[PDB]
């Protein structure tokens, strides 16, 4: 059986891949109570249990899908979660592409980190990162918006 790690990068935000997202004992111990699936075909796991909160970001892992246009929609999300102190979970599958973008996007406006510094900051905790320089380059471009204030 699979052994779930849902790795906190945040003590309320959780990042993991598709069979980490499946475990319900893991997610409610962790008092996780939202749900952002980055993948166009997954299934929203335990949807049918009205436990938590979910959130699509319809998006596959290829050089032309395009991430920053869900960025805002995402920060309000997880903004959401920590107002009313819970966990939120963002996963899409292995090699947590999709779903590392985000969470570095996010470490970048809202922990105002260097786009590099959040990246170690999450490859420290998440050691498996499948590299896209696609989404790369949507995370410079992103760095340079933040640095001017657009
Ligand atoms: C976000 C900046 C990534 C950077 S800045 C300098 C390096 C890297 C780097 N990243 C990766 S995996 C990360 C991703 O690509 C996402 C999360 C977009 C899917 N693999 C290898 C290298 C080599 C050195």
């Amino acid at each position: 059986s699979h052994m779930a790690e849902l790795t906190p990068i945040l003590p309320f935000l959780f990042l993991g891949n598709e069979q980490d997202a499946q475990d319900l004992d893991t997610m409610q111990r962790l008092n996780i109570g939202y749900v952002i699936n980055v993948t166009t075909h997954l299934p929203l796991y335990h949807y049918e249990k009205g436990l938590f909160n979910y959130k699509r970001l319809p998006a596959t892992d290829s050089n032309k899908q395009n991430l920053r246009q869900y960025f805002e929609e995402a920060f309000e999300f997880i903004e959401e979660a920590h107002q009313c102190g819970k966990g939120l979970l963002i996963h899409c599958q292995a090699g947590v592409s999709r779903s590392a973008t985000i969470v570095i996007a996010y470490l970048m406006k809202h922990t105002r980190m260097t786009m590099t510094d959040a990246y170690k900051f999450v490859k420290g905790k998440r050691p498996i990162i499948s590299p896209n320089l696609n989404f790369m380059g949507q995370l410079l471009e992103f760095e340079e918006d933040l640095n001017n204030g657009v």
